[PDB]
């Protein structure tokens, strides 16, 4: 099973995790590995709400702050809410082979830089 890699940069409450068919709102930044950006919560001027867990969103995410839908995985902290983090998400948990030109390439990998704002 391929795993999104998430660093934890500051810890939030420990105790709030979203599980698979919670909602979310989070500041997020999107960066190719090139440090070229494709999307932030910046650019929209809001943050954003999604369902976690029903691929509502990329599987990276969905995996991320699902915690791997609540089985957890090696090499995979929790976010919590309040946690800043950085997630690499390799381009199958993201938009694949395919990609979806011209607004991401075919096998890119994503980087975010995103913060967990709540739950529910």
């Amino acid at each position: 099973e391929e795993l999104p890699q998430i660093e934890i940069v500051q810890e939030g409450d420990n105790t709030t995790f979203a599980k698979p068919g919670d909602t979310v709102t989070i500041h997020y930044d999107g960066k190719l590995t090139n440090g070229k950006e494709f999307d932030s919560s910046r650019k929209r001027g809001k943050p954003f709400t999604c369902t976690v867990g029903v691929g509502q969103v990329i599987k990276g995410w969905d995996i991320s702050l699902t915690n791997n839908y609540g089985k957890g995985g090696a090499n995979l902290p929790k976010i919590s809410k309040g946690t800043k983090a950085i997630l690499t998400i390799p381009p199958n948990l993201a938009y694949g082979p395919r990609g979806i030109p011209p607004i991401i390439g075919p096998n890119e990998t994503l980087v975010f830089e995103v913060e967990l704002l709540g739950v529910n």
